């Protein structure tokens, strides 16, 4: 009867200290309360340290394995467990494993997870160099220990996971005896559908699991019936804030169907909690689902809430209001949180104003107990479920319950066993639910990774309890006593994103699209910025020469302006850029045709260029360098501006590359004449006016607009001191020839040009991450980035799955007006671009296999295309659009692949996806490419982090946004003074 | 530039030597900017998150 | 200092970023007659130190010292495969600089010859 | 050929013997201890003694 709560919108990353100022006093307990807790917890830990077979943490500790090594052995273990004849596995383990074929075993066992037929008698030659994850393990531990470790992995995989090639096989394997109930609830493997077909498969798997669980549910009432865990990202291929409109329309009926099926068996149905940027969207979906009248009269629906998030307490308020408003009973799982490292990395990458999670473990522990107290007081409408394997957390929640009724604890099969058995011994009324991981092999890898991060974490309770160096009393330290003071809440060694580069420079600010207040405000601000797009008159060859003459006159004064003053101008420019981000983002979208995230990212990059060049500028030009020499003599090295630089920029980064080149030249003490791409003069003119306002003298910087002919007039001018160019390889050569033709000084040419960028993915790569990174690298910004992926090499054993996943993912990209927040792929720059792209597409259709040709809206649009080539040699040009080419290869032919890459002459970006350090390192050793990206996408180089730029046909160097850039814009001068007369 | 002494016999690492304009491109021989010009830069970026 | 080890770049947690400097390829080194030893070796050893192989063409007037110098470099630890001496006039110098496979040119000599070399480089595709 | 010895005697002589025995099994520098610690890579157990000393003047322990 109460009002349905408003869409959830708590502040994303509030101040830790203020939260601690509330939680610390409230955490206080009386001496008798603490005494009970201490006793219960000691008893739990004693049982834990009894020592049963063991868990993953025991294996990692026993053989001192990295997470990567643990993962590789568990993968090999599953492959070995699925071999029909156990004697067959035994023979392999003793005779082949650890003897050789190290990389082959790692590759085959991993491919097995997506391609069962891939894993099936070789002959191992002696003396093989131990390489690969397994070979390195063998060198370190010895082959016999690796076999022993593998056998242990086999008992872990066989005992603690319910797995099969398909869901049906997993479910059959996980069944109980007869007319009996499953002793476990199902933690389903699936997450993050990449394709529409993935989302249907996961839906079907859940549906199938619900029937299996149902038919073996027992006759008791809730809470004493089994549960299933479900992930929203598994049920929708673009589960994200910017796609909220389609998500609400497509995902809800799906989740509703599954909830109804669970209701019919009167099951516990739990929606898992995922990344922080999906919190708000998930609550929207969950609320709309819960509202459906078909879910009345059922008490099993629920969701997980992560206490490691500052928003946790507010989520609980929201969930309770939801429950009262629809008059429902809910089962609510409280967890700490499984994605901590991800949240830290993301907030840093995204330049957020803070972290959505606590950064000290004790703060998470404090907030968990505080949230538990909150949930307990919401009984009986809310049935709390405390999922944790921490003995102190358990003991503390029990004490606060003052009873054992109306809540449960939870644990994952293979963890918390000794703990909860002992808890049950000491408290007969206590209930705990045990979940088993259940699913297909194709979903194992993604799940194993997350699982291993936590079992291998030093801070984890389970790990420490298993380490007998850690005394029992240490595991019993109260969280409040670790924090002591509110101002100590945040972790002292984790800087806020804005301080990522301190004390060098400030970081530009970003926006969290997953926070509706932030995204809505950004959208509004950009919308408020208007632009009719008035034509910008071209310059005549006379005006261009006048510009050079004027720049030439201004060089004397600018070059002699103190470096600190030049740097201050750049830094004020950065300030004005971010201050006016909406205006410039608006321009980037209108004139540049960029989607919102690409525009914001370019704005950030522009400001980063200013601050970074300002910072490097002071180091380089701030003072002379004293040279060692004899007594009675001084020797000083200085760097002076060269003269007038001509800066020529492209249309694809009309602001950041424009400003990067210009501010670099300016910082070095040069005056500049800048000619922007014909397509994007407006933003260039805005940038220049901004630089002037920031402190760049009118006499130091001139904008000349026009075509390649006006650009030619500038580069041919006899009085210029150098040229900084970014554009086509062909135009660079033309400029270079015009420069070399002159009889004057040989001036510097910095030329950054295209590439035919490859990615190499082997069978140890996670197909879902490959697909993400391939889709991003090749199709983001309509493939109009120089760093963009053009050629994917994929090992044949995984080619079909990887290609199919990229295609399915590409189909989910929204193509259209870049100003619509839901758009993934905007238009290409002009009619000429589209025609050239369409011509290549037409040609490729008659020369190579078409895997995907997306649907494009009328206008200057080109959709993602995927072609498979017979050989790489079929791709001979940089095609500047959303067009992926794929070649599959045999593992023994990597050399051929590397020759194919070397053959083009380009060398800008290269992607490598592989678990195998030795393979990654062999590739790096071999290639000369400027930017190599491993196990991530190939785009969005960050100033001062990924100095960007290639060689061969891809560029001259030095790398923009790196420490060798500014020097190229200057000239050296040595002053030697005989000082002897001074004495 | 040489002040109150002769103009010749630049010493390696003391007087980085070489000119501009019609006199040269740089970087100066026997100075700290020379070697870099003979090399190319390579940036290697690795997503290490799977390990921690 | 420069090539001894990589430079770590600041970045987000969960990511490593390292800057390295690698040899470019084959450098053509062309030297004058007026400092037949020191400028010859200066240019040659700089290129070698940066990890390039080198084809060196000495001034036609002073091949002997250059050949003695190359011999000394080989004896000092420079592999025969990393360093070759080619003697002759400006035409042989022109052949070297015109070669499509070279990765750079280090030259000391007349402003006029520098420009012709610059033009030959620019002319290549 | 290898000979295996068994400790043989009366309880009244055990303590004195156990002490000496435990000093060596609990020593960080002991081969048996390190071999049993999987953090120590096989190649580490294989370092030649001469390569640890390197120079005559480094023979004595510096601390
Ligand atoms: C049945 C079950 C279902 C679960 N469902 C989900 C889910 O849907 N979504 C989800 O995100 N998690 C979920 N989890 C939680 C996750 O998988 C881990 O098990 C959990 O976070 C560990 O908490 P703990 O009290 O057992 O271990 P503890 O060792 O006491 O705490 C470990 C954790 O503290 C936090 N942490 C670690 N370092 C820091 C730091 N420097 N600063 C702040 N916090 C830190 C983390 O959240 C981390 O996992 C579930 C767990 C179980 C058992
Ligand atoms: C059957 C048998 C009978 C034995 N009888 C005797 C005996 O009668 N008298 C006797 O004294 N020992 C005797 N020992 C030796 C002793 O008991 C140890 O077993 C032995 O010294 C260990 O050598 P190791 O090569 O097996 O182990 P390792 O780990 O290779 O070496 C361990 C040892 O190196 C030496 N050492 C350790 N640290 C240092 C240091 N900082 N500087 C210099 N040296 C160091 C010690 O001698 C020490 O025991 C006997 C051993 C066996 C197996
Ligand atoms: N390596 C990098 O960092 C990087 C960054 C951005 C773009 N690019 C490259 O730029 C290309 C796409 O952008 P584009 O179409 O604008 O490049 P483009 O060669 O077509 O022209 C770019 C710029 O040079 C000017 N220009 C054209 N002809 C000229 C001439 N004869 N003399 C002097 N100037 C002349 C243009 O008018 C313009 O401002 C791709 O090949 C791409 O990979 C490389
Ligand atoms: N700035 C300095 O550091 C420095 C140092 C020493 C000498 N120099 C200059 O060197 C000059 C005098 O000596 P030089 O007579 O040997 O110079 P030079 O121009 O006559 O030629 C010198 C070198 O280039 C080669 N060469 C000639 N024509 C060539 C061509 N068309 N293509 C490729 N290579 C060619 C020669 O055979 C020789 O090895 C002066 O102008 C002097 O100032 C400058």
């Amino acid at each position: 009867m109460p009002n349905i709560p408003p869409p959830f919108t708590a502040p994303y990353a509030p101040d830790d200290a203020e939260i601690a100022a509330r939680l610390l006093p409230a955490s206080h307990l009386s001496p008798p309360q603490e005494a009970r807790i201490h006793r219960t917890a000691t008893r739990l830990i004693e049982a834990i340290r009894k020592r049963r077979l063991g868990g993953v943490e025991d294996m990692l500790r026993e053989f001192a394995l990295s997470t990567k090594e643990g993962l590789a052995l568990m993968v090999l273990a599953e492959a070995l467990l699925r071999v029909p004849d156990a004697r067959t596995a035994d023979q392999f383990i003793e005779d082949k494993l650890g003897e050789g074929d190290f990389i082959h075993h790692e590759t085959k066992s991993t491919a097995f997870l997506v391609n069962a037929s891939a894993w099936a008698a070789r002959v191992i030659q002696p003396g093989e160099t131990p390489d690969g994850t397994i070979g390195r393990l063998v060198k370190r531990l010895g082959a016999p220990a690796v076999r022993t470790a593998t056998r242990q992995a086999m008992r872990l995989m066989g005992n603690h996971f319910v797995l099969g090639e398909t869901i049906e096989q997993a479910l059959e394997r996980g069944k109980p005896r007869s007319g009996q109930k499953t002793r476990y609830s199902f933690d389903m493997l699936g997450e993050g559908a990449r394709t529409a077909a993935d989302a249907r498969r996961y839906f079907d798997a859940y549906a199938s699991a619900i029937e299996t669980i149902g038919k073996a549910a027992g006759n008791h009432a809730l809470p004493d019936r089994p549960g299933i865990s479900v992930k929203l990202s598994a049920l929708h291929p673009r589960f994200e804030a910017i796609s909220r409109a389609r998500v609400m329309v497509e995902l809800v009926p799906q989740l509703l169907d599954l909830a109804q099926r669970a209701k019919a068996h009167d099951l516990n149905f739990t929606v898992d909690a995922e990344e922080a940027d999906r919190l708000e969207l998930s609550l929207d979906v969950i609320a709309a689902t819960l509202a459906d009248p078909s879910l009345k009269g059922w008490d099993g629906f629920g969701l997980a809430i992560q206490a490691y998030q500052k928003r946790a307490s507010a989520v609980i308020d929201y969930v309770d209001a939801l429950a009262r408003a629809h008059d429902r009973k809910l089962m609510v799982r409280l967890v700490k949180g499984a994605y901590w490292d991800t949240e830290i990395k993301r907030a840093q990458e995204r330049g957020l104003d803070g972290y959505p999670v606590f950064t000290r473990k004790a703060m998470t522990d404090l907030n968990y107990v505080a949230c538990a107290s909150k949930l307990l007081a919401l009984r009986p409408r809310i049935f709390p479920q405390f999922a944790t394997h921490n003995a102190l957390t358990v003991a503390t929640v029990l004490e606060m319950a003052e009873g054992s009724s109306g809540f449960e604890f939870q644990r994952l099969h293979g963890m918390g066993e000794a703990l909860y058995e002992q808890l049950a011994k000491d408290h007969a009324d206590i209930a705990y639910r045990t979940y088993a991981p259940v699913g297909s092999h194709r979903d194992l890898l993604a799940y194993l990774v997350r699982r291993l991060l936590e079992n291998g974490a030093n801070s984890s309770f389970v790990a420490q309890a298993a380490d007998y160096r850690v005394p029992v009393p240490a595991l019993l330290q109260r969280p409040a006593d670790a924090i002591v003071r509110p101002q100590a809440a945040a972790h002292p060694r984790i800087p806020l994103p804005c301080d990522l580069f301190a004390p060098e420079r400030r970081n530009s600010r970003g926006v969290e699209f997953g926070a509706r207040t932030a995204l809505d405000q950004l959208l509004t601000d950009v919308k408020a910025e208007t632009g009719d797009l008035k034509p910008i008159a071209d310059a005549t060859p006379d005006q261009a020469h006048a510009a050079v003459a004027a720049a030439r006159a201004g060089f004397a004064g600018w070059s002699r302006t103190p470096a600190g003053i030049r740097a201050a101008a750049l830094e004020q420019a950065a300030h004005l850029l971010e201050s006016r981000s909406a205006h410039f983002i608006a321009l980037l979208q209108r004139e540049g045709g960029k989607t919102l995230d690409d525009a914001l990212s370019e704005l950030r990059e522009a400001a980063d260029f200013c601050r970074y060049y300002a910072a490097q500028g002071r180091k380089l030009f701030g003072s002379e360098t004293a040279m060692p020499g004899p007594t009675g003599e001084s020797n000083a090295l200085t760097m002076r501006g060269r003269g007038v630089f001509v800066a020529i920029s492209p249309w694809n980064f009309p602001l950041a590359i424009f400003l990067g080149q210009v501010t670099a030249a300016l910082m070095a003490g040069n005056s500049v004449v800048a000619k922007p791409a014909e397509q994007t003069p407006r933003i260039a003119r805005e940038a220049v006016a901004l630089l002037h306002e920031a402190g760049i003298p009118k006499s130091a910087l001139y904008l000349v607009t026009g075509d390649g002919r006006i650009g030619a007039a500038l580069t041919a001018h006899p009085d210029i001191a150098g040229v900084v160019f970014t554009g086509s390889t062909e135009v660079a050569r033309s400029i270079n020839r015009a420069l070399a033709a002159k009889d004057g000084p040989i001036v510097p040419l910095i030329a950054e040009t295209g590439g035919i960028n490859a990615m190499i993915a082997d069978a140890t790569a996670l197909p879902e991450q490959v697909a993400d990174d391939v889709v991003t690298s090749a199709f983001r910004s309509a493939g109009q980035r120089c760093s963009a992926l053009r050629l994917l090499f994929v090992q044949e054993d995984v080619a079909d799955r990887m290609i199919e996943m990229v295609a399915g993912a590409a189909r989910e990209l929204k193509i259209g007006d870049p100003s619509d927040v839901a758009t993934h792929v905007g238009p290409v720059i002009d009619v000429e671009a589209k025609q050239r792209l369409d011509a290549h597409i037409a040609r490729m259709k008659t020369e190579a296999r078409l895997h995907f040709a997306g649907p494009a809206p009328e206008g200057c649009f080109v959709a993602p295309h995927i072609f498979e080539l017979t050989e790489a040699g079929q791709l001979t040009e940089e095609v500047f659009g959303p067009i992926l080419h794929v070649v599959r290869y045999r593992p023994e032919n990597l050399e051929r692949v590397l020759r194919a890459i070397e053959r083009t002459g380009y060398g800008l970006t290269l992607g490598v996806h592989s678990r195998i350090d030795d393979s990654i390192e062999a590739i790096i050793d071999r290639v000369q490419v400027g930017n190599i990206y491993v196990n991530r996408n190939m785009i969005g180089a960050v100033v001062g982090v990924q100095p960007f730029g290639g060689n061969g046909l891809s560029g001259t160097g030095p790398k923009a946004g790196g420490p060798h850039y500014l020097a190229r814009f200057a000239t050296e001068q040595t002053v030697t003074i005989n000082t002897a007369a001074a004495g």
